[PDB]
């Protein structure tokens, strides 16, 4: 009750943070203890409400939505002048249900990485890349390889011309306003698919393949974040990082990850934690102390960010971050990530058109909650026998009509579909797709 316990992941500068805490206690008499236990993101919701939980937790802002939803984080109330010390968009990442629930610390986003020896002038448009790839193919190399399997990496292009996950307005997300289906998203994914059809990229390329190719000097560009820089530092590739190419004259919009510090709603040192975070850590001195231990990348503090941005790599990370889309912190993002992923993997390989792929991912993401209910039911029911699944229908309060259909059903798959439709009779084919998805995974 007179100490601060701070949890931060092992891959961060926890020792520099501890040096901030020793400066703290030299000024204050309040001892500060920085720990870095494994799985702290999973441990915190289990220990927070009760004793032995940390006063301050550092993690990417997207988990803090879950913490705040369950009441584990204090609402923080920084004065106007302190808020104006950080970039305004970074405060939008630590907003949950109209209330601020963390301090922004660091900012992370994808950038365009390029081999200065192969390509001292990287293209500013995606439209340039086909001819550039044609030119470099005559020399035995390719223009651009990045991970096409994960929608995090392909979303910058897809979103460029107008796509988005959920609409953010007035500090809130509208879970029914999804931008996976609009004209801009379609145009970006169409351009990607065309890059593949013309053999400027391979639909099979994943993270390890892209990183191996770029780090061995086989391709002139990749798309990646600061977490990869160290592997390039050891690779003997003279590389730079810069703003991502534009598409139809609009910036690519990568997702933004904001390392944030929350205050445990059960901490008895909330005022001490506020004083440590505001008066000691979020200063040039404290952020530099953390940064010298392990680099923060781009930083939410304006004064310190403009000192860091003398490195063009950090300046690029921050520029892409300001042109991008804050990662929504809401649980419906789950349905986004699966759906969009399927979509682009199906469009890149020619199994669905882009129109059909994105139409499916749009209906899924707009119906995130119904999908979660149907998929949880399906996961349960598909492990039962036909008889047990029928009894399960009875225990779920199924009406007599669907009960009669269910006793006529010949397989547990059919029963799961009938249950899902008894709950959501207006989305038959979505129910079929969800049950078949769960079947595919087991």
């Amino acid at each position: 009750e007179g100490k601060l316990v701070i949890w931060i992941n092992g891959d961060k500068g926890y020792n520099g943070l501890a040096e901030v805490g020793k400066k703290f206690e030299k000024d204050t008499g309040i001892k500060v203890t920085v720990e870095h236990p494994d799985k702290l993101e999973e441990k915190f919701p289990q220990v927070a409400a009760t004793g032995d939980g940390p006063d301050i937790i550092f993690w990417a802002h997207d988990r803090f939505g879950g913490y705040a939803q369950s009441g584990l984080l204090a609402e923080i109330t920084p004065a106007a002048a302190f808020q104006d010390k950080l970039y305004p968009f970074t405060w939008d990442a630590v907003r949950y249900n109209g209330k601020l629930i963390a301090y922004p610390i660091a900012v992370e986003a994808l950038s365009l990485i390029y081999n200065k020896d192969l390509l001292p002038n990287p293209p500013k448009t995606w439209e340039e890349i086909p001819a550039l790839d044609k030119e470099l193919k005559a020399k035995g190399k390719s223009a651009l390889m990045f991970n096409l399997q994960e929608p995090y990496f392909t979303w910058p292009l897809i979103a460029a011309d107008g796509g988005y996950a959920f609409k953010y307005a007035a500090g809130k997300y509208d879970i029914k306003d999804v931008g996976v289906d609009n004209a801009g998203a379609k145009a970006g994914l169409t351009f990607l698919v065309d890059l593949i059809k013309n053999k400027h990229m391979n639909a099979d390329t994943d993270y390890s393949i892209a990183e191996a190719a770029f780090n061995k000097g086989e391709t002139a560009m990749t798309i990646n974040g600061p977490w990869a820089w160290s592997n390039i530092d050891t690779s003997a590739v003279n590389y730079g990082v810069t703003v991502l190419p534009t598409f139809k004259g609009q910036p690519s919009k990568p997702f933004v990850g904001v390392l944030s510090a929350g205050i445990n709603a059960a901490s008895p040192n909330k005022e001490l934690a506020k004083e440590f975070l505001e008066n000691y850590l979020l200063t040039d001195e404290g952020l530099e102390a953390v940064n010298k231990d392990k680099p923060l990348g781009a930083v939410a503090l304006k004064s310190y960010e403009e000192e860091l941005a003398k490195d063009p790599r950090i300046a690029a990370t921050m520029e892409n971050a300001q042109k991008g889309e804050i990662m929504p912190n809401i649980p419906q993002m789950s349905a986004f990530w699966y759906a969009v992923r399927t979509a682009v993997i199906n469009a890149a390989s020619g199994r669905q058109t882009v129109d059909a792929a994105l139409a499916a991912a749009q209906t899924n993401a707009a119906a995130a909650d119904k999908v979660a209910v149907m998929a949880a039911m399906a996961r349960a029911a598909l492990e039962m026998s036909l008889e047990e699944a029928a009894q399960y229908a009875v225990e779920l309060g199924a009406g007599p009509e669907t009960l009669k259909r269910i006793r006529q059903a010949t397989s547990v798959r059919e029963v799961a579909i009938l249950i899902a439709i008894s709950w959501y009779p207006e989305n038959e084919e979505l129910a079929k797709k969800v049950v078949d998805r769960v079947l595919l995974e087991h």
